[PDB]
């Protein structure tokens, strides 16, 4: 007989942190509108079937995705995609936490991965708009501005590293 679960708290900044934070929270929702794709190879797929709602496109990198030249191919791909579209994009260091975000309430659909060892695939998501352009949200708002800033840096995508539970 154990019960004090009550967990609470609010802040209004733009930090590099509350990026990957504000991000767990829109894509949640986005699995709620059920408006979005999954999955590193569905590139070709989404410009085929709804290249003009495309909104923003997330990868997760692995240690072993250092090691598959076609995974790493398939991120370049996506990235020729999105830029032709003019479409934002983001690449998470963590693997295990962009991971941890398909566990709690964003594609909480049949996509879990209990094996012997399946390779690296379900590591991406694009998040896309109805016929009326409204994917805002103030989270994705500071997503937008810290991947524009990183963006005017030279670098074709921006990266980050987000916390844990």
């Amino acid at each position: 007989m154990t019960l004090e679960e009550f967990s609470a708290g609010e802040q209004k900044t733009e930090r590099m942190d509350k990026v990957g934070d504000a991000l767990e929270e829109v894509l949640s929702k986005a699995l709620s509108q059920r408006t979005i794709t999954v999955g590193v190879y569905e590139a070709a797929k989404l410009l085929n079937v709804d290249p003009d709602n495309v909104v923003l496109c997330l990868l997760a990198a692995d240690e072993d995705d250092d090691r598959d030249v076609a995974l790493q191919i398939h991120f370049t791909l996506i990235q020729a995609f999105c830029c032709e579209n003019d479409i934002n994009i983001l690449r998470v260091s963590n693997p295990g936490r962009l991971a941890e975000l398909l566990l709690l309430e964003t594609d909480a659909g049949p996509a879990a991965s209990e094996g012997a060892e399946q390779p690296p695939d379900l590591h991406c998501v694009l998040v896309t708009n109805p016929h009326s352009s409204q994917w805002k949200d103030p989270a994705l708002s500071q997503l937008i501005c810290f991947c524009r800033e990183s963006r005017y840096m030279d670098q074709w995508v921006p990266v980050i590293n987000l916390p844990e539970r």
